[PDB]
């Protein structure tokens, strides 16, 4: 067993430790291989057919590279090749538990068909990680190049998902993989308190790369200048002063990526459309998991053995059935190869107000229709001909969370308008079944009217 | 009306409605399910892209350099009606393509079907004819100002070659044009010199998601190309001082095959799936025309079923239950676990000769009756080879190259079983009389 090299189309040659290969050649890691990373993007970006594969790939690779990095420049830190591999691990299975379509299948799929459960991709990250470790003997592996099991599997999992929850007093180091001296090693794969990390490092080069736009922002120059300095008694990644137009181009990707792509109108519609197709062929599709067990495509997160089958490939399994129990979800995809889509009716935001929850998502439908327009309107409509898209961005922390470091006094952190705009969290767009422009102008009327009730932003376009 | 597609390699692209049409069918969108690279992505991970994008990318070039031409020499009287057909011609001259491309045509139905003609071009033709009939494309064709007798032919001439050829008559062949708009035939798929949009756009797709320098600017060709008179014939000629592009574009082409295309993992991987499929041929079902069901290697008898054929068979199989399909799961199974075919050797023809397609199925046979030379512990049977045939393919104004390699595989690992069959390759290409192997 040694290293492998890959050849990466955004980060050239990658160099992957046996560990990490072991790792990736088994089911439950070349399933991500079927999962599109932009899900329903594809029918609107050509370029964009992209898998978590690699994503995942390039975010282990990017996190072997900071840390080993800040361990260069920093040996007090105390950095050992085995804090490297956890690390790396981490970063190459945070995304495990997609599903089908990525961010469509638990952000809207699972709400819309089990209210109930709270179900989350790092949940599934997980859960498909600890199966694929008991599923392919990589304990002895891991021991063999010097980590210990118990310990690092709970920090792996730590990184993924979180600290163990329990909050209780709150003045003490939750987590238990490591201990507070090596703080930073948390901020690498997944960083909520400032939005900084290798993850949205790779997919934001990827994403541009595959759809056409420009990326500003040079992740290796950031790397070569980043360091751990202390702050509050606490020791966090730090960047040099200079790099501040290096951020401000890498927020201001950001931006553009969720503006452009993420939230295009015809991708969710899209989206939509596939959720809907996946939620009337639920009670019709097998999945045989452990024990041959059957599930559904809603219960298959239930257990990773039937996960581990669960991909795009669902989509394919309905347009290809003959059976007459799936027609209804079959005519839907075949809508969208004839491009046949809902129709976009229009945008509001719950400025001011309660933002909406995922297990209420189902009901907005019935709400929509059950609005009453102030006119006779001559055209009624039901709560199935009405679609309703909440589209959440998930980051109000700008450069201001950012700690920095001066050339002069590396060890110790420092104390404008041009940052981007505002993020708008939560916006709920409304798309309509029915294409005849009657049915269009009633279900515009609905939709105002139920904006107004629910004092939502008033649509624009008016 | 005029849609806009923001293509990652030639920015934004705008589409006629009468393409648009023709795209947004089951027939044109099943190449979103057709890797470009067939197995080249279980060897490079940016390799992801599917022959979809690439057919648009090939229509917007083609139009591109229709246009082009005819705004310069308007003598040669290219209406908007030739620019249509040539795009229609460019978008849709993959869509015979089969489950991981030329994996199918190449290995696949050789080895399934040794004694029938298939390619994918004669399947891009059948396939645009059932596009054109299933979706009512010609009153649209009609609308546009084509006329679908001519142009339909224009079109399938442009991506099949002559319907002609069951006698000699050498003259003139091609019914869709006159001998005066010649050079239109040469833009999709050009024949004589190798060098069409086809090539442009595969050349830089397949640079930008493999990660390998593209030396060349296909604008520039565009840009400085004309129609010139060469030897009595219209033709596609280019400024002289080109050439230094040119010779980029084929260093470029030299190394796509030499790092990706001849790939020896890669070529592994594309026969462990073809052996998956061939185990698993007696079982998969494809609906096709009137409920008929169909095999794997007998759907490109009904377009119907055709369409419904991709490389989610893959998948199909990779998670199948059926005891019956265990072999053919389990072959894929090694490749998610990377347990792979062991590469025994490479060899070359001598002189001209060229292993013909329907000879394949009897190449590994071959191999496990040579007789080795000194003796062996071990023997081996004709199915614990693989024997893998790879090919490769006069411009009017410096590597390998040879025009077919034949490498073997051999399915048994341990070091006894490898050795014997390098034996046996040895004196296979000893009773051959092929180049001797490395080493
Ligand atoms: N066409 C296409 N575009 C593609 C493709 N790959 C990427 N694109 C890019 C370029 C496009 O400009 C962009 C956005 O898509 P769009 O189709 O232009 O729609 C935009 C408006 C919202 N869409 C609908 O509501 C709609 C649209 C069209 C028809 C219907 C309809 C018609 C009859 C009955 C019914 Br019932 C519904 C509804 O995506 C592709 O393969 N095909
Ligand atoms: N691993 C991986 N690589 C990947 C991946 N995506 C791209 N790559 C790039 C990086 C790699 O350097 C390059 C080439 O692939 P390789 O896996 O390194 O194998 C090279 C020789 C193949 N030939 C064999 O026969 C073989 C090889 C190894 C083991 C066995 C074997 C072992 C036990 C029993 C049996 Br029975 C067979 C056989 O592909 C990926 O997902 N995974
Ligand atoms: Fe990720
Ligand atoms: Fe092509």
């Amino acid at each position: 067993d040694t290293m492998k090299v890959i050849n990466d189309p955004i980060h050239g040659h990658i160099e992957l430790h046996p560990l990490l290969v072991r790792i990736i050649d088994t089911p439950q890691f070349q399933r991500l291989r079927y999962i599109k990373q932009l899900g329903g993007g594809y029918y609107v970006f050509p370029g964009a057919s992209h898998n978590r594969f690699e994503h995942s790939l390039g975010v282990g690779y990017l996190a072997g590279c900071l840390v080993h990095a800040l361990g260069e420049k920093q040996p007090e830190l105390q950095i050992s090749e085995r804090d490297v591999l956890c690390v790396q691990i981490a970063g190459l299975c945070h995304d495990l538990g997609h599903g089908p379509f990525s961010h469509m299948f638990d952000g809207r799929f699972i709400p819309l068909a089990r209210p109930e459960v709270k179900w989350t991709h790092e949940q599934g990250s997980v859960m498909m990680f600890e199966h694929l470790i008991n599923s392919n003997g990589i304990k002895p592996v891991m021991e063999q190049y010097g980590l210990i099991p118990e310990e690092d599997i709970c920090f792996i999992k730590e990184q993924i998902v979180g600290p163990l929850e329990s909050p209780v007093e709150d003045s003490l180091w939750p987590y238990k993989g490591r201990p507070e001296n090596k703080s930073f090693l948390y901020e690498i794969v997944s960083n909520k308190r400032n939005g900084i990390d290798v993850d949205k490092w790779d997919y934001f080069a990827r994403d541009c790369h595959h759809l056409g736009i420009q990326n500003n922002f040079d992740y290796k120059r950031f790397i070569k200048f980043a360091r751990v300095c202390e702050v509050d008694n606490e020791l966090r990644i730090c960047a040099r002063d200079k790099e501040v137009g290096n951020l401000y181009d890498m927020f201001h990707t950001r931006n553009s990526l969720h503006r452009r792509a993420y939230q295009h109108k015809v991708g969710n519609i899209i989206d939509t459309m596939i959720t809907d197709a996946f939620l009337k062929a639920d009670d019709y599709i097998e999945i045989t998991g452990a024990g041959g067990k059957k599930y559904r495509i809603s219960t298959a997160i239930d257990d990773m053995e039937a996960y581990t089958k669960l991909t795009d490939n669902i989509f394919l399994e309905i347009l290809y059935s003959t059976d007459p129990k799936l027609k209804d979800a079959r005519e839907i995809l075949k809508q969208i190869e004839y491009r046949n889509l809902f129709k976009y009716v229009g945008e509001t935001q719950p400025t001011g107000q309660i933002k909406i929850k995922r297990e209420d998502y189902e009901s907005l439908p019935k709400e929509v229709a059950s609005a009453k327009p102030k006119v006779l309107l001559d055209v009624k409509l039901k709560a199935e001909d009405f679609i309703v898209d909440v589209i959440n961005m998930d980051y109000k922390n700008p450069i201001d969370h950012v700690s920095f470091y001066c050339k002069t006094a590396p060890n110790r952190a420092i104390r404008s308008q041009l940052l981007p705009e505002k993020f708008a969290e939560q916006l709920i767009r409304v798309y309509c079944k029915k294409v005849d422009r009657k049915s269009l102008y009633a279900a515009r009327q609905y939709f105002v009217q139920w904006c107004a009730d629910r004092n939502f932003t008033k649509p624009q376009d008016g």
